[PDB]
């Protein structure tokens, strides 16, 4: 898993995040549709972007942003002991959306992609070393659920 050392820089890093969470959701969410166009076609609420400025202008995209990082930082913040809030997510994502898990990859470094844009020389190399493992550990966790629902 993660050290204490490694949990305490993952939830140092989030406090960046919880200050501005709509506008980190927005761009996290902004990055996976014009990096990876498939991933639009999931939500049959947002296929009508599109462009990147309907996204940016979409106040349900800064909504469904907020959803999504206020979900995945009630998880960092169990350290690893995240069973129950896991694994409906997984259960949801894999049978309802139909997500793939390279899909949970990109979101991933979507969210690394994003930190380092909003905080340029602020979000060291321990730093991302750290919410990179811990990441990892959240989509690891979504994975062996989605082995058990045979889902793919
Ligand atoms: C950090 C990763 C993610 C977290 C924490 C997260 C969290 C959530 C939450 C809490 C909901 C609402 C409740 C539910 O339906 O389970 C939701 C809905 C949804 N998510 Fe995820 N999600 C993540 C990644 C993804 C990815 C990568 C995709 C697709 C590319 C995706 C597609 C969807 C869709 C289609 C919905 C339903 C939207 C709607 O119709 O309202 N999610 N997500």
């Amino acid at each position: 898993g993660l050290s204490d050392g490694e949990w305490q820089q993952v939830l140092n890093v989030w406090g960046k995040v919880e200050a501005d969470i709509a506008g980190h959701g927005q761009e996290v969410l902004i990055r996976l549709f014009t990096g990876h166009p498939e991933t639009l076609e999931k939500f049959d609420k947002f296929k009508h972007l599109k462009t990147e400025a309907e996204m940016k202008a979409s106040e349900d995209l800064k909504k469904h942003g907020t959803v999504v990082l206020t979900a995945l930082g009630g998880i960092l913040k169990k350290k690893g002991h995240h069973e129950a809030e896991l694994k409906p997510l997984a259960q949801s994502h894999a049978t309802k959306h139909k997500i793939p898990i390279k899909y949970l990859e990109f979101i991933s470094d979507a969210i690394i992609h994003v930190l380092h844009s909003k905080h340029p020389g602020d979000f060291g190399a321990d730093a991302q070393g750290a919410m990179t493992k811990a990441l990892e550990l959240f989509r690891n966790d979504i994975a062996a659920k989605y082995k058990e629902l045979g889902f793919q």
